[PDB]
């Protein structure tokens, strides 16, 4: 009722300890929820096309054209790790578990308030907020899955990561579809490169409304909502990283001589004469086996096209690939191709006293190795005659198609039968948790956005939306806009995201890495003197594993 | 390719996709190895180039041996030089059954 | 049936350059013993294998 | 595995045979920037050292029970059974050309 | 290193770090440690799959 | 028999995790054990008497006069954490765990190896060595605990830390009761102060013998020996840390200004005038309220006199002190008093491969902070005067009896009723691990050997020894030493130490300090090329507990 | 446990005392003085007071 509150508020973290090394992880988030009323009641068809910028020669990349449809609802997003998790409990899951599984996930509204704003108009202007004690706020859960999906945090807009920080929802929109042809060019190209936005194709129509598709609750200021629980069938996410590339898989050498003193300068020696030696190796027509030519089991990682571009119907895209490039772990700045970069404002980790629209950044560098250093490929002739010649040998360095910058690794694919890889490690705060599978019939191996990837369904998208609250001379028949009265509410949302862990063994003499509080990423976890707060990045496949 | 007399485009072509088919490896007498463990990565490949068959769970542990450290009377574990042991050597039988 | 890879590509990662592995090995080597070169595994053994 | 290294029990039942040292990879950062002959200058060829996080040391008295064997003592491992695909004994012929 | 200095020689690339143990590894994990040539006749020539 | 084995080799950690966030951590621990026969037969009474040391004025703190019975048997120690566990399994531990149990303890001797040594004395010497088949290993358990408790580690004598590194038990001796007068000097001190070793108090004489308090076993190459389990009943061991003092008991003061710009500069203000606030303070005669004289509920830890010598019967010893010196945490030149030493060889830690006697030695700094700074201290008048004149306080540089090096603090004691402060911390791998208790009425609230103390009994010492090998001519009227076959025992040692861990939880918003490889001491944990091996010292309460 | 004693008398008497055998600075075993390298009977922790 008017004086009765609907729910509670629960923000804590429960481990809960099983028999055989398993924890469950019951992740409790709540949020206080401002949401204004849509800025018009109807759904819009918008096509965007920055001509400006890719008619320069050579931004083709800075491709923004597209069309989506508009809608007056919001959606409220929960799938992101710094909904979930504060930097503590991601440091005891991190540090203490080996795999995680999703488990299921709750959410619910209550409390909600439905507030009126009246303007006096008075000479010094002034304005009172009056409760709207009948308004209602609409709410809709898509649990059939009929709307497009589409996961706030890869636009970095999900719910808040501070419990006493109020949040909004964000306004719910999706792709239309539209034809579009850009010609690729560089700076120095002559003319104009065709750059056409050619409209929609009909058979390809798709216009999605709420209200036609999911049922729609009124809440007034006395009800309230829940999802129900939804289970998930994803498969584990490891908390480790594996190392091991080509060279480091099975059976070492037999080392004949062995260094009799201590230092960087005494190796070992195999011993034996490189084309005298035993064992298996692929190349048919040689001798040499060494640990760049003995067989292997298979191929750890792949080689893939960077920043290459492929276009279709709606345009060019950036080919995506799975694994970051090897080397950035040591040099931040190698980072480039398949490390993802995270751009997000003051909800979602940057410091919440600075200014500016300036977005924090950073680029996720993953402990695992199965990336490739393409600077280090080569390709030579079948005769492989050694040392080999220039003309028998293609190197990183060569020009492609005459391109000073291009070489053959940048249009080089080593992707074969042969290929194993990982899935994408857990980015915390920022990253996505769970994503929706393609409905394709041949389904992708993994995402490069969530760790966790629906198979079958998981959880409806939750929609809301403040009633329209008219004023008394509302006329249908009328073209103008819809006259009403201004209204938002607040409304407190609860979550409840259950996952189930393992704890980790300790395989090695050797302790491993380890998160840790140190002096100088101290105050990265604690409040300003003035209350600002970040929340900075953490990685999560620290512990090494064995891959072979 | 890339103005080199040796190297054509077939040395840096790939056509395997959605409607590649290919065999395992064949067994190879007397050489081959037999069977072989499966990468603990999440995607898996296809097949191993070493041995036919690979295991998908586990298969058998390794065995490890070594002849136990025969002292002599002199020993003294805190001197860094290397154990003074008596000169000892072992001969064994080896019996494994493997069943196809 | 098949499909062609790159051969004798080198590809490099933390440990170093090591070769890329292929499925199957070199159409022709059956008639010339002589064109086997990549995908058909070589042997190398000693007394106690051979 | 020792297949690939040639380093199993021998062939022959006839012929005594030894184990092989067991050695196993220790991670290492290592840069080889590729050349040919007649390339100028050295390339870098760099050995970078170890990666703490991907450190695993590992020695078999800590994993491992460990069963002391005096010449009256046996030891049997019981059967482990696997879990693999077939290995067909047959080959293909049939390329694209002669499909169908 | 002395291998892999002289330009063109990156195929040769020995480098790597290893654990020496103390032990050693009995390994059976190889065709002819379980067949003699006419059971292995017996086998390819008389059956489809194993 | 001869040739049957009698036992396994188990050097496993093993984690079995509860309900209720309980794990039960059981250490297996394998060691072959060398002994060579006793020098000698027989007890000794052997008096050490270093007057040539202590003969220099201001030397009595290098007082090594003591008598004690030296026997011919030799101990087998497990008592220390570097035999139960790797720096992997301790790195597990440290992050995962808030408190250790003690649970329980085994012990077993197996596969006895005895051998003579014969040398043929050819011109050049040569050497070979035989099987003694029938000869046998003494073992003696003093599970009534009738012998002296001697805990090797204090001395670093226990079993070695490597499993795959042969070990050695340590020639049993104790103390035997002696009176000692050492009058302390100076440099400049004239004459020879009194420096005299008075004998022995019949009435404190106990010679004690293995052969007459505890049943002996003897073990033949086909015997084992197992002591059965003893299970304990000490307290528990907390694996954090409180960081509060007095200083930061209860309510801060409320801050009537903040801040209103971030940085260092940007400090708040109480906004009350001092002797104008309200609360309560202990200083009856006084208006003043601030941190230093508001009342806390008690006093965390407390100062104590600071390489103070005591004198007894037997001579001077250093006044034990229960925590280490504040500040020196910041600074590790400033560890001193209460901070302990640990000194170990290449069976203990030091780098195997390390030449020359040098022992390897560190000073634990404990992360707790319930130590004190004594130059911070001060004493001023009842009558509290602001600000104190000269006269009306003592301070920390104020001389005491004319020496110009020797303060107030130096002989301080604020232990009281009001005195709270915590058990001692786990020294990896060095430190003790259980200690027994002592047998006075009143007993010490802690030990600053061992976190486990033994209040009824704790396991009996393990004694082992080669049975003599009599040659044909043994007369025993014979005054000449007993005359024996060079004989010497190699057995394996196998024990089992079970704790009770419970697992932590996050509590705070913030990640916690945690135990961690990195690049500087990434080769502490690793072989080096020729097999040298170390272990260095790890921290074990890492994670902050609130005191109140 | 006392030190052990590297040198015993070979002779009766009170004259003939048995010697440690190890510099005292060089000694092995715990103290709780944290800035020192001597370890003596004076000097060693002991559980208690």
């Amino acid at each position: 009722g008017v004086g009765i509150s609907t729910g509670t508020f629960n923000n804590q973290t429960e481990f809960k300890f099983l028999e055989n090394g398993w924890v469950y992880i019951t992740a409790n988030s709540s949020r206080l929820v401002h949401l204004n009323m849509p800025e018009s009641e109807n759904y819009r068809r918008v096509v965007v096309n920055n001509l400006d910028k890719t008619a320069v020669n050579g931004n083709m990349a800075l491709d923004d054209t597209h069309a989506e449809i508009v809608t007056p609802w919001s959606l409220v997003d929960a799938n992101a790790w710094g909904v979930w998790f504060n930097p503590g409990d991601w440091q005891l899951i991190v540090n203490t578990m080996s795999e995680l599984h999703l488990v299921s996930f709750e959410q619910e509204i209550f409390n909600v308030v439905l507030k009126t704003v009246s303007e006096s108009a008075t000479q010094p202007p002034t304005k009172v907020y009056n409760n709207d004690l009948t308004a209602s706020l609409m709410v809709a859960l898509d649990s059939n899955n009929t709307m497009p999906f589409t996961p706030a945090a890869m636009r970095s807009e999900t719910l808040g990561f501070y419990p006493w920080k109020p949040t909004i929802p964000t306004p719910w929109r999706y792709y239309f579809q539209w034809d579009r042809t850009l010609i690729p060019s560089h700076t120095g190209t002559s003319g104009t490169p065709t750059n056409i936005y050619h409209g929609t194709d009909p058979d390809d129509v798709q216009f999605y409304t709420i209200e036609n598709s999911v049922p729609v609750h009124l809440l007034r200021t006395g009800d309230e909502f829940a999802t129900g629980t939804f289970f998930f069938d994803c498969k584990p996410c490891r908390l480790t990283h594996t190392w091991q590339t080509n060279r480091a898989l099975g059976l070492p050498p037999f080392l004949n001589s062995l260094p009799q003193s201590e230092g960087g300068t005494n190796f070992g020696y195999i011993g034996v004469q490189q084309d005298k030696r035993r064992g298996v190796t692929q190349m048919g027509n040689t001798n040499y086996i060494t640990e760049a030519t003995i067989m292997r089991p298979a191929e750890v990682g792949y080689s893939a096209p960077y920043y290459s571009f492929e276009a279709s119907t709606q345009g060019p895209f950036k080919t995506p690939i799975a694994a970051g490039r090897g080397g950035a772990q040591t040099d931040e700045n190698q980072a480039a191709d398949g490390d993802p970069r995270y751009a997000f404002g003051r909800q979602h980790g940057q410091k919440t006293t600075t200014t500016g629209e300036t977005p924090e950044r950073f680029t996720y560098i993953a402990h695992q190795d199965t990336g490739r250093y393409p600077e280090g490929d080569w390709i030579q002739n079948i005769n492989f005659n050694l040392p080999v010649t220039d003309d028998n040998v293609l190197l990183p360095t060569d020009p492609i198609g005459g391109k000073t910058g291009i070489n053959y690794t940048n249009i080089f694919n080593t992707y074969g039968p042969l290929t194993a890889l990982n899935n994408v490690p857990p980015v915390y705060p920022n990253g996505q948790i769970w994503d929706k599978e393609f409905d394709t019939d041949l389904k992708p191996r993994l995402h490069v956005n969530a760790p966790f990837v629906c198979q079958n369904n998981c959880p409806g998208q939750l929609f809301v939306k403040v009633a329209p609250n008219l004023t008394n001379q509302y006329d249908p028949d009328a073209s103008a806009n819809m006259s009403r009265i201004v209204t938002y509410s607040d409304f407190w949302w609860k979550g409840k995201l259950v996952f189930k862990a393992k704890l980790r063994a300790s395989h090695t003499w050797n302790p491993i890495q380890q998160m840790s509080i140190n002096v100088d990423n101290q105050f990265n976890y604690v409040p300003s003197n003035i209350g600002g707060m970040k929340i900075v990045y953490e990685k999560s496949q620290l512990a090494p594993r064995k891959l072979y």
